[PDB]
């Protein structure tokens, strides 16, 4: 059923956003261990925790679009029945139509 894959992608989309909340954890932290190396002098691992950092940005990203392509699909799947519902308001003023004619 339609509802199902609505529920399903959504099961994936929850997950995934627990990997956006780790990934983006990461973020902070690799922000944090430039900065620790920053205060110690030694730039050049500051720059290769950015590195790091820039990495998981990456990673963040392909999480994100994920769940932007399912919920693309899953609010495709909640229009058509919504416009399924729509169609069957119209086809109800037609009856009422039809009552007023007949």
């Amino acid at each position: 059923s339609p509802t199902k894959a609505i529920v399903r992608l959504r099961e994936h989309i929850n997950l995934l956003s627990k990997k956006q909340s780790h990934l983006r954890t990461q973020i902070t932290n690799q922000e944090n261990e430039a900065r620790i190396f920053l205060t110690k002098g030694n730039k050049v691992m500051a720059k290769n925790a950015l590195k790091k950092k820039k990495t998981i940005e990456q990673l963040l990203s392909k999480v994100e679009g994920t769940m932007e392509s399912m919920e693309q699909q899953l609010f495709s799947i909640e229009s058509a029945n919504l416009n399924l519902e729509t169609m069957r308001a119209m086809q109800e003023g037609a009856k009422a139509m039809k009552t007023i004619h007949s």
